[PDB]
C-alpha cells in the first residue's frame, strides 16, 4: 500500500478506478518534508488524510481529546474508560 | 459526579457500595498538584484512572497512536480513518 512520492493526481487516478470503497494507498506528501498522506477512495471521489505525528515520533490520523471534564465524562458514558476492558460510566445513585 | 479533594479510600468506600458497574466520580488527586482522577466501580473492586492533559490544555484518558505506518494502516482496516464518516481501509486490487 506504500507508493512513495507519487503525485497526488496520480494517486487520485489509480484510486478512482478502484471498485471498492476504502481502496487506499500511503504516499509521501509533496507539501512538507517528511510528510505522509493517506489517500482513500470513498464514493464518487478520493479523500486525502494527513498522517500526523507527535513529539514521541508516533503516527496517528485523529485522536479524541476534550475541552472539559464534563465532555470527557459524557463521552465515556459510551466509550470505555479503559483500553483493556469495556468499562462505561454510570451516574452514582 | 465531581467530589473535589476527597481521599482515595473514601472514594473507594462510596463506590464499593454502588450496585451498578460503571458508577463513578471525579476527584482531585492527592498526588500531583492540579491532577484529576476518575474512580469507577467495576466488578468486585474500584479502579482509578488518571485524567491526562496535553500541551493544549485538553483532557483525555487514553488515545490510540502508532509506532509504524503499518500499524496505523492495519488499525484503520477496522476503525474509520475519518472522524466524520465511516471509512475503512481496503487493499487495492
Amino acid at each position: 500500500w506504500f507508493f512513495g512520492k507519487i503525485p497526488r493526481a496520480k494517486a487520485e487516478e489509480m484510486l478512482s478506478k478502484q471498485r471498492h470503497d476504502g481502496a487506499f494507498l500511503i504516499r509521501e506528501s509533496e507539501s512538507a518534508p517528511g510528510d505522509f498522506s493517506l489517500s482513500v477512495k470513498f464514493g464518487n471521489d478520493v479523500q486525502h488524510f494527513k498522517v500526523l505525528r507527535d513529539g514521541a515520533g508516533k503516527y496517528f490520523l485523529w485522536v479524541v481529546k476534550f475541552n472539559s471534564l464534563n465532555e470527557l465524562v459524557d463521552y465515556h458514558r459510551s466509550t470505555s474508560v479503559s483500553r483493556n476492558q469495556q468499562i462505561f460510566l454510570r451516574d452514582i445513585e
